[PDB]
């Protein structure tokens, strides 16, 4: 046990950090990342610096871009049956190797949390914002392309379709990207996940507008 790096995204986010209140981990299928030793690294991360933590692991829209990718409904619905199994797998090893920290975890699926009203509460303000925001909008846009252009599989074409499907996925995500602490009934929540993202960067430094909710931080942490 020798852990990883952490760095804070933008000045915005710098003292809500700093208390270690709450932490969203965001976990993503297909994603090489996400291999146990990571995994675990950042739960263990997660437990010794906020007083509480959520789990989120991605399960939607995921058989869209199967579809887009040329693959039939039946065939697609399969694939993502098979694929939730063995991330559900993963995810079972990876919260075992750090076990008594376990019930300051509150893990579930996005589907699950889509259920929540206080989801779709924020989920009603970032569809609007997405549509009304134009500077929000245009963030979310190089957030689908990234997540297209990125897509798991051996699919190298781009059509229509793979960006609806884009768009559908980075909107199932952005109450979360935005106001995290509505979402979850928390006071502050930080934004963890290993890299910058298009969404990220333009919500850590904007000022005025559509926003992040005061007490979204954004901290980027990855292995040393």
């Amino acid at each position: 046990d020798h852990g990883m790096r952490e760095e804070i995204l933008g000045d915005r986010s710098r003292l809500i950090r700093q208390r270690g209140e709450h932490a969203l981990i965001g976990i993503c299928a297909g994603n090489s990342y996400f291999s146990q030793k990571n995994t675990v690294m950042l739960l263990q991360w997660a437990g010794q610096r906020f007083e509480r933590t959520d789990v989120v692991y991605v399960d939607t829209h995921i058989d869209e871009m199967l579809i887009a990718d040329g693959r039939s409904a039946q065939e697609a619905e399969r694939s993502v049956k098979r694929t939730l199994k063995d991330l559900r797998r993963r995810l079972r090893r990876s919260l075992e190797s750090v076990g008594d920290h376990a019930e300051r975890f509150r893990v579930r699926s996005l589907s699950e949390l889509q259920e929540t009203p206080e989801y779709r509460a924020v989920r009603e303000r970032t569809d609007r914002a997405f549509e009304e925001d134009a500077e929000f909008a245009t963030a979310c846009e190089d957030m689908v392309r990234a997540v297209v252009m990125n897509r798991p599989g051996d699919g190298v074409g781009i059509s229509a379709e793979h960006l609806r499907a884009g768009l559908n996925y980075v909107l199932a995500e952005a109450p979360l990207f935005a106001d995290s602490p509505g979402v979850f009934s928390v006071p502050s929540s930080v934004l963890c996940y290993h890299i910058d993202t298009p969404i990220t960067a333009f919500l850590s430094r904007r000022e005025t507008g559509f926003r992040a909710a005061e007490g979204q931080a954004y901290v980027v942490v990855r292995p040393q």
